[PDB]
DNA sequence: ACAGGTAAGCAGTCCGCG
DNA sequence: GCGGACTGCTTACC
């Protein structure tokens, strides 16, 4: 089979590779790679490569890295470009590997762990690595298995082996409750001591070598602490012996008053799963524990105990390894679901760079657009340094604060992304430029023609329309990956709801889920045998349905990350391409554009419907619009309409029939006024929105820029079984707000939107009446912990000292001395609850660490002196009166005037 | 260093106000 | 004895 890598890096004059070979097996090398760079040379001289701008280069060749990198150095010393690519790892790759790379997973060896290490003392910093390793559990995905290292004996409690039946059984019979399917893939190994505990690791380590190294905060924390633990006790030669190339790199960076470590093994690639996630999940958590995003993302248990966990290996042992198994169970379970390591696999090898740099869309980009410049024997500029500079981006239209019964929306598809292709706009295909008018002289089609003969932008460029352009091209190929990607899963949303509206028929009798493909959608033969499938397999189904949609999200969001990325990388400064012509070019066309199709919407809408200078575009941002639906229904009076569905199905075809159409000669006409190489501006309908049928609701509504809510009935072609809520910009949206206000918040809003008036005052009663019931951390808001020590000034707040950061501050202040306490990290998350007058912390609220509670040193006292009112007012009140407000009516009542009846 | 701009809402301060 | 006019900090929408 076709070979391909695993990792390579370079060290000195050479490079380090591992790699499969022919026969799948896995094998490593060191190269003295021979880089080669080229400069610029007289016409006369002809070669085959010549930069993007068409002038002819001499290539040269170096005897080793090392005297290449002179080389620049020498060249910059003159004030000479010094053309090809710098990285000579990424250059090692692309000659090494000159066609599309087709890998094997099950080839590459995903190594899975998580560590535990007893400390009465507090939180084992790794740097030090003071105390002892009790316990690790590495899971290897060629072997299939769970390799657990117990430590029997340490000075902090000699215990019993674990017992493998026992973990098995069920909590409520004594049991650990290990999941039945990984029992049999557990391969437990006790040790007497350390040492041998750790000696032992080592040996497992060079046998099963990773080769993507994974884990729950494991770059912060499991390995540097490892490294360091190694490093104290058998010296940093044995340490060095985690790399496969014998060969680490430790950077420092401490903060102001602790030390942070961070450790690079060379030879492996270490995609830490809290990384991944942070950047692919396309969420912003409260907390980041493994606890809390295992039950938002399972729905699994909280993995209770009793005791500091500090206490835990020596009261209840069995429970503590038991727990370090399910917990590295847990990430294999969350990447299960969400891919990321696939993902990764997938845009590694797509842009032949190390797997690790997925986590960077400049270094991405870099490589493919490298790689696609070397087909044509192209050579690519030399990076330049340049100076940040501010850029306007997209537009966003002012919205009259007001409800909205029926509302429509329309969107277009990858924008930039797709203007960049329009225009063709790239670093190569820049004609020149041409004096511009005002922007709304465009928009209102009164500005000269920028061009006859060139691709235009408002913002002035001009792009050749004949040739190609490696951006717009390369963009273009990832583009359509994503086209794919995202009908997979649009389809699995629709199968979803059918089987939704199919448990209403819960066939009483005894089933197994139907064997389908959710990726399409479902056939007549199948929608006629689910309606007759039990609750039961119905169930599995939906779940199964729902899977492979988040499997699809993953695989279309994040391919639509890194296409808008490139555009982004395009005003970044250390992009080898970077130049605010292009990024400006991009954004204007975007103003221009959304505009453009305002003007043209309102016009045919008022044209059709027969009224003049109507507003019907109520709202707009960056590239779309919600176009208001009453007239649209007035014209039509509610009347001929049986159920709700009926004027959806109304809509849905108004838009699909007429509205569209008429959208698409207004961009078409656009495309022409501009003169672009083709016309790729497609806008499509996007949501339909409205109360039920003589309802009291009001259907939707906007506050201000990026405020709105509205009840959705048909979302991009999926016909939910029950309406859904659509919010975005409001405090339900936010991490920052408490749970339980939230929730609260939304139900208020959906009864505000499909019930009247006077469901909102009921339920806003009912709650303000409660809200006394709920428990601390439900109310608790959340907020980011950054610059702690910047308004520290001797334990007490500062000049303009944030009231989070305040809390904070009272906190440490409270805990002050025995140190046990959780410490509150340095740019973590932290939850805060304000203090009534009185209280003995000195202070009118109080901070500490999210995702979990408050240490039962100070619970009781904080408990006692929340300002539950203070509570209630900001968090909840505040912001409802925020929305009822805007949306012209009110949450409590008001002075009836008929008082006295 | 290591994709980008737009915009809202919360507090903290400072300053005008019989 | 605050109101609002800025400013710093968060976090969401594109
Ligand atoms: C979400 C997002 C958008 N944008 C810009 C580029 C986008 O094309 C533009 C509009 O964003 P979106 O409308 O969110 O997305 P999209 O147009 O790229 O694609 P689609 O709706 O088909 O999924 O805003 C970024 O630069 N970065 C981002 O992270
Ligand atoms: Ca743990
Ligand atoms: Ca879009
Ligand atoms: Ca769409
Ligand atoms: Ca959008």
């Amino acid at each position: 089979m076709k070979e391909f890598y695993l990792t390579v890096e370079q060290i000195g004059d050479s490079i380090f590779e591992r790699y499969i070979d022919s026969n799948g097996r896995e094998r490593t090398r060191e190269v003295e790679y021979k880089p080669s760079l080229f400069a610029h040379c007289p016409e006369s001289q002809a070669t085959k490569y010549f930069d993007i701008y068409g002038k002819p280069c001499t290539r040269k060749l170096f005897a080793n890295m090392r005297d290449a990198s002179q080389w620049i150095k020498r060249m910059e010393d003159i004030g000479l470009e010094a053309l090809g690519m710098d990285d000579f790892k990424l250059a090692y790759l692309s000659d090494t590997y000159n066609y599309e790379i087709k890998y094997d997973h099950t080839k590459i060896r995903v190594a899975n762990f998580d560590i535990e290490v007893t400390s009465p003392d507090g939180f084992p910093e790794p740097s030090q690595a003071k105390h002892p390793i009790d316990a690790i559990t590495h899971y290897d995905s060629i072997d299939d298995r769970f390799y657990v290292f117990d430590l029997l004996n340490s000075p902090y409690g000699n215990v019993e082996e674990w017992s493998i039946e026992i973990a098995a059984k069920l909590q409520e019979q004594g049991g650990d409750e290990v999941p039945s399917e990984i029992i049999d893939k557990i391969i437990y190994m006790p040790f007497d001591n350390e040492k041998e505990l750790l000696m032992e690791y080592l040996n497992f380590w060079q046998q099963k070598t990773p080769v993507i190294l994974t884990g729950w905060n494991v770059e912060s924390f499991a390995i540097p602490y490892v490294y360091n633990r190694i490093k104290n006790i058998f010296g940093e030669s044995t340490a060095k012996r985690l790399s496969p190339h014998r060969k680490t790199r430790v950077k420092v960076i401490e903060n102001m008053y602790g030390s942070r470590e961070i450790i690079t093994l060379f030879g492996i690639s270490v995609l830490d799963y809290i990384d991944l996630y942070k950047k692919f999940s396309f969420t912003n958590q409260p907390s980041y524990s493994l606890d809390y995003i295992s039950e938002f993302e399972l729905n699994v248990g909280k993995l209770k105990y009793d005791g500091p966990i500090s206490k835990l290996r020596e009261s209840n042992h069995q429970r503590y390894i038991s727990y370090n198994i399910i917990a590295v169970y847990r990430v294999l379970q969350i990447d299960a679901k969400r891919q990321f390591i696939n993902l990764s696999l997938d845009m590694g090898y797509y842009a032949k760079i190390q797997i690790q740099s997925v986590f960077s869309p400049i270094k991405t980009w870099d490589a493919i657009i490298f790689n696609s410049l070397k087909e044509q024997n192209k050579v690519i500029p030399q990076g330049r340094s340049h100076p940040v500079q501010p850029y306007p981006g997209a537009f966003v239209k002012e919205p009259i604060p007001n409800r909205y019964k029926y509302v429509m929306s329309f969107d277009l598809t990858s924008l930039y992304p797709s203007i960049i292709r329009q225009v063709n706009i790239s670093p190569e295909t820049i004609a020149g430029t041409f004096k511009v008018a005002p922007l709304h002289d465009y928009i209102n089609a009164v500005a000269e023609r920028p061009s006859d003969v060139y691709s235009c932008s408002p913002n002035g460029m001009m792009y050749y329309k004949d040739r190609d352009g490696v951006v717009p091209t390369e963009i273009t190929k990832v583009f359509n990956q994503r086209k794919e990607h995202k009908g997979y899963m649009l389809a699995a949303q629709r199968n979803g709801e059918i089987i939704k509206e199919a448990l209403h028929n819960p066939n009483l009798s005894v089933d197994e889920p139907l064997d389908v493909d959710y990726r399409f959608d479902f056939s007549d033969e199948i929608k006629e045998k689910i309606k007759k499938l039990s609750a039961k397999s119905l169930n599995e189904m939906l779940f199964r349905a729902q899977r492979t949609e988040v499997a699809g999200m993953t695989a279309q969001i994040n391919r639509k990350l890194l296409i808008n990325s490139l555009y982004g990388a395009l005003g970044n400064v250390w992009f080898r391409y970077y130049d605010l012509r292009n990024a400006t070019a991009i954004t204007t066309f975007g103003q221009m554009a959304l505009q453009w199709i305002e003007r043209k919407v309102n016009e045919y809408l008022n044209e059709v419907c027969g009224t003049e200078g109507e507003a019907f575009v109520l709202y707009g941002d960056t590239d779309s619009i919600y176009v208001s639906a009453d007239k649209i229904i007035d014209k039509v009076g509610e009347s001929k309409f049986r159920d709700t569905n009926h004027w959806v199905d109304f809509l849905d075809k108004f838009a699909r029939e007429r509205m569209e159409p008429a959208i698409d000669r207004g961009f078409r006409e656009m495309c022409e006024y501009m003169n672009n190489k083709q016309h790729l501006m497609f806008m499509d309908r996007e949501a339909i929105a409205g109360p039920p049928l003589g309802s009291k609701g009001i259907g939707g509504f906007w506050t201000g820029k990026k405020r709105y809510a509205l009840n959705v009935w048909d979302m991009e072609g999926t016909r939910y079984a029950e309406p859904k809520l659509k919010i975005m910009g409001l405090e339900t949206q936010k991490s920052s707000t408490p749970k339980a206000v939230q929730k609260a918040l939304k139900e208020c809003i959906r009864r505000m939107l499909q019930e009247g008036e006077e469901s909102l005052q009921e339920y806003f009663k009912e709650f303000e009446k409660e809200f006394r019931q709920l428990n601390y951390i439900s109310i608790a808001s959340v907020s980011s912990a950054n610059n702690i020590a910047k308004y520290d000034v001797g334990g007490f707040p500062g000049p303009k000292c944030p009231f989070h950061i305040r809390g904070i501050l009272t906190y440490n202040r409270a805990i002050k001395g025995n140190i046990d306490a959780p410490q509150v990290v340095e740019g973590e998350k932290v939850y805060v609850l304000p203090l009534r007058e009185g209280n003995p912390f000195g202070d009118k609220c109080i901070a500490w660490p999210s995702g979990t509670e408050i240490t039962d040193l100070i619970k009781d006292d904080v408990l006692h002196w929340m300002d539950y009112t203070v509570l209630l007012e900001k968090t909840f009140i505040k912001p409802l009166e925020g929305f009822t407000s805007a949306a012209k009516l009110d949450y409590e009542k008001k002075a009836s005037l008929f008082d006295m009846f």
